[PDB]
């Protein structure tokens, strides 16, 4: 996150750290009890996922991590595309709920995102452009462009985009949520891309596109 301010102590509880060998490399959202949504390059070994948390090192009441028993990514991705860049992750167990953790609800109306409306975006990932690591969750409040918008700054129906003057996602969020009022509109992308650039809005793959995947990899909860 570029451009933001230190999110309060568990402000968030969906927020997810997915990991490789205890490293930090992709947000997640808690969508299910068992079930993380992320992008379908973060996976690409032993994954594991990390809920209730602020800090990534420190001792705190709700911190607690998880192994991944199933990845399922979208069939029709490919490792050199952002199309389908979706990732269901089933957690070895189901979670256990509180205050610092819970699902955040998905968008199932195949509908846009009112330009000019601010989501808020959250991770762990990079704070400059040195690549530096915060320890503590971060977020930044971002507009949303309209459709015409998105299409033409970066070249589909199943992508939105947002402003990003110096204000944005960035390596590391990937996986991660655009949230707005109260409710996952977006999922930050997984292949790489220049961050904090006006022109070059930072892009989300719409999971109201993907409701009928979702709900089918999740048909069996
Ligand atoms: N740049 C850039 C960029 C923007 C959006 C997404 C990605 C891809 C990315 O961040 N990935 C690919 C899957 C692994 C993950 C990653 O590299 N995570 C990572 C790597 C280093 C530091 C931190 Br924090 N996070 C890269």
């Amino acid at each position: 996150i570029l451009g933001g301010r230190e999110a309060e102590a568990h402000a968030r509880p969906y927020m997810a750290s997915v990991q490789l060998n205890g490293a930090h490399l992709c947000g997640g959202v808690l969508v299910a009890e068992q079930w993380v949504l992320s992008a379908a390059h973060c996976l690409e070994g032993k994954v594991q996922v990390l809920l209730g948390a602020h800090s990534l090192s420190q001792p705190e009441p709700s911190k607690r991590l998880y192994d991944v028993l199933r990845a399922v990514p979208h069939p029709d991705s490919q490792p050199d595309t952002i199309d389908h860049d979706l990732l269901l992750l089933q957690l070895s167990e189901k979670a256990t709920l509180g205050p610092a953790v819970r699902p955040l609800p998905w968008q199932r109306v195949d509908r846009d995102v009112a330009p000019g409306t601010l989501c808020d975006v959250a991770g762990w990932g990079i704070v400059n452009h040195a690549g530096r690591r915060p320890d503590s969750l971060q977020h930044v409040l971002l507009p949303v462009l309209d459709r015409a918008t998105c299409n033409r700054r970066t070249h589909t129906e199943r992508l939105m985009c947002a402003e990003s003057n110096r204000r944005d996602s960035c390596k590391g969020d990937s996986g991660g949520p655009l949230v707005c009022g109260g409710v996952l509109e977006g999922v930050v992308t997984s292949g790489s891309r220049v961050c904090g650039n006006r022109k070059k809005p930072g892009i989300y793959t719409r999971v109201a596109s993907y409701a009928a995947w979702i709900d089918s990899v999740l048909a069996s909860a």
